[PDB]
């Protein structure tokens, strides 16, 4: 129990689904963003060159 | 030490030290490459046009 307030997570069942939930849409949503920059990038280096 | 086996991984201090160090020469190493990369591909598009 000294070890749960050490590492200072409440981690209820609820809590897990919905934090895994918003991280990985999050990740999703990230690797979609930086593919969109990625790909803008290349785009304007081509008219720059 | 069973639930050490159960998350399995070896937890030895000394290993730490040197694993953590590889990876970080690693790391650094592979900053560069992604960098020489950028920069050599923007002298082939330039060069071959």
């Amino acid at each position: 129990l000294q070890e749960m307030k050490d590492i200072g997570v409440q981690a209820d069942a609820n809590a897990e689904m919905r934090a895994r939930e918003r991280r990985d849409r999050l990740h999703e949503a990230l690797s979609v963003n930086r593919s969109r920059v990625n790909q803008l990038e290349k785009q304007i280096a081509f008219c720059e060159a």
